[PDB]
């Protein structure tokens, strides 16, 4: 991605691939290695994604976020 | 959360997200943003934390003890 | 444990915790809280365990090998 | 491995241990502690491997690649 450090990637139920990165995005990529969207944190994103049962993706950021992300790539909350 | 660092999110068989914290504390938060509890320890917790089949939450601070936790947020026991 | 940073645990499917730590060792614990054993690597285990469909552990130590290690608490291969 | 730190291990659903490495490379090891393959990245793998549900292996480098890894240890894809 952005990141020279990557976290660690999670796999979503329809296969989507979630990394977090460096370079304060995470990013939802395709399984044929297209980027699906990415979602822009205030701070550099180490941590590695968290998938719930409906699909929402949990991930911290060193902006003191811990975010809340709809499949689609918008912000359902953030906590802080 | 607290930490600029979170620990990578586990999330509950209930959906409840528990996060780790550079202020010390284990978060749990409900799936709508909202504080479920938090649970102190004595050191920053960068490890995931792990959730065992009866809902235990199991995270290692830098106070050098393996916690576990009930889901209600009370101490179950700390291993030394 | 031992290890001022704790990896992240992982738990085996009858419900044992397994944690390396910065003291070298990787600790198997019970649900109850008490050491089952522990398994003493080269190195600082920093990594997360990761657990076989027999029940094997896996981890990582920075002696430079890959443990691979009998639920039992004995030495199954080390990779080099 | 060759890694002084190595990342977390994942596992294979034909039970293959997959594990990253200092040394540049994501090692495949045979349940038996033998070398399947390793895959040559250009930069250091710190982060854990994840599995896709056809076997496909995630991990990212310092090289600042995505890389996706067939079972059979050829290149599948890499994001940037």
């Amino acid at each position: 991605t952005g990141g020279s450090v990557h976290s660690s990637p999670a796999i979503g139920q329809d296969g989507t691939i979630y990394v977090g990165s460096n370079d304060h995005y995470l990013y939802a990529i395709n399984p044929n290695g297209k980027l699906k969207w990415k979602f822009e944190t205030g701070g550099s994103v180490h941590s590695s994604p968290a998938i719930g049962q409906d699909g929402t993706i949990y991930v911290g950021s060193n902006d003191h976020y811990l975010y809340a992300i709809n499949p689609n790539g918008k912000l359902k909350w953030k906590f802080e």
